[PDB]
């Protein structure tokens, strides 16, 4: 969704404004105070707001000098700037940050992360979670390298609170990145040996910490359920249900999304988000004023309701079902779509009484309203969730005042425009309601 792929570091009237072929000039000078004058002025090229000149500095074949700049220990302010100045490509395009791949970067970071100049191994963190955003095969080659190890050195620490807030918020940004992308995802061994910082990551009371925490584990949780388990077992969903009622709009996004993965899971995974508390939070969550939030939540609600008859009981108990017949009345029309969604799994697998309530809770009209959406998949759901709610209906012998109540609000109007619909699965479903019901 939204926390940044790639950083830049945007953070002497000597090294102001240099011409790229002047820093090539210093670069090759034999001269490491020159050497170190030009690199800072790369630096500051590459650290100003506005286009950094990132091509010019490549073309002018200044990656391999950088890199060689980080092995020298000797000169602990030319290894900074050449790793600001590198961590700076590394922030562009696919193609940027793998020209600083190629110039053999990676293990050079790697032995800065040892570096007893904390602003320099600050850097190569930086760096580090660059690279590994680009995308899956860097950050499998990052891990390759042995870049988890010492990472997590960093934050072998009594209290992390003692560590630079900055500091531990790269830290915190960079082992993320390394949580995160998909085709494929990353080894299960390192998610392991991850996930205990981690965990302990996301009881720190950094807001920006606590942000980028729950988008690592959100990463962790999007896939098949044997990776969602190695996530649920470290027993994380107590906290993260707790993060859901953040008032920090950043620290809920991911919370929330971690939670949603959590419930595609098995039933046992939902009941977990279940037991911790999470449907009490729902309320808000689905009258949330932002409508990102209102959508995710509404999402997370359907993969609830399609659990068991107990998990759907629970839904009702907290008093949620009024909450989906408002967002079905009035939503973004994407989060009406995840309502129609939540209604069609629940009519799917509740009871009768369970199908009956939400009637009782007034389902039917805003559910009709819907019959209205140029979306011919939200149609399928609704006709769908119509022939559910009759066949709870037929079960007591009340289907004609369903056939009055569907009639009564414009309901049949449209069951019935939607025979000449010029999608088969949907007049199908029209016809048999209209003929087994009307």
């Amino acid at each position: 969704d939204e926390q940044m792929l790639k950083r830049r570091n945007v953070s002497n009237q000597g090294t102001v404004n240099w011409s790229v072929e002047d820093i090539v000039k210093g670069i090759n000078s034999n001269n490491l105070e020159s050497q170190l004058q030009a690199t800072q002025a790369a630096r500051k090229l590459l650290s100003r707001e506005k286009q950094p000149p990132i091509d010019n500095i490549i073309r002018a074949g200044l990656i391999p000098k950088f890199v060689s700049f980080l092995g020298k220990t000797d000169c602990s302010p030319i290894q900074f700037e050449s790793a600001w100045a590198l961590t700076n490509i590394a922030s562009g395009t696919s193609e940027q940050t793998k020209a600083v791949v190629d110039g053999g970067a990676i293990p050079a970071f790697i032995s800065l992360l040892a570096s007893p100049h904390a602003h320099i191994s600050e850097q190569a963190v930086w760096a580090l979670g660059n690279i590994a955003g680009a995308g899956s095969a860097f950050r499998d080659l990052v891990i390759k390298h042995g870049a988890i190890d010492p990472l997590l050195a960093l934050l072998a620490v009594p209290d992390l609170s003692t560590l630079a807030c900055g500091y531990l918020r790269n830290l915190t940004w960079t082992l993320s990145n390394l949580c995160r992308n998909k085709n494929p995802a990353p080894p299960l061994d390192a998610v392991e040996q991850i996930l205990p910082t981690l965990v302990r990551l996301l009881h720190h009371n950094d807001p920006e910490v606590l942000a980028d925490s729950c988008w690592a584990i959100s990463y962790l949780t999007d896939g098949p359920n044997e990776r969602i388990e190695m996530v649920v077992k470290k027993g994380v969903v107590p906290q993260l249900v707790k993060l859901l009622g953040a008032t920090e709009l950043p620290i809920v996004t991911p919370a929330l999304r971690a939670i949603g993965n959590i419930v595609t899971g098995t039933d046992e995974q939902t009941q977990k988000v279940i037991d911790a508390g999470a449907l009490a939070v729902f309320p808000s969550l689905l009258t949330n004023p932002k409508t990102n939030i209102q959508k995710e939540a509404t999402w997370t609600m359907s993969n609830i309701t399609a659990g068991r008859q107990d998990q759907i009981q629970q839904v009702v108990n907290h008093g949620l079902v009024p909450f989906l017949v408002g967002v079905l009345s009035k939503a973004d029309f994407k989060t009406q779509k995840a309502a129609a969604w939540a209604i069609t799994n629940y009519t799917s697998g509740g009871t009768v009484e369970q199908i009956v309530y939400l009637v009782h809770c007034g389902i039917i009209e805003p559910l009709m309203n819907l019959l209205s959406a140029k979306d011919t998949k939200i149609i399928q759901v609704i006709l769908d969730a119509i022939s559910n709610i009759f066949q709870a209906a037929e079960k007591l012998g009340e289907t004609e005042k369903l056939s009055i109540m569907i009639e009564e609000c414009g309901g049949l109007d449209k069951i019935e425009a939607l025979q000449r619909h010029e999608n088969e699965s949907v007049y199908k479903a029209s016809l048999n309601l209209i003929e087994k019901y009307f």
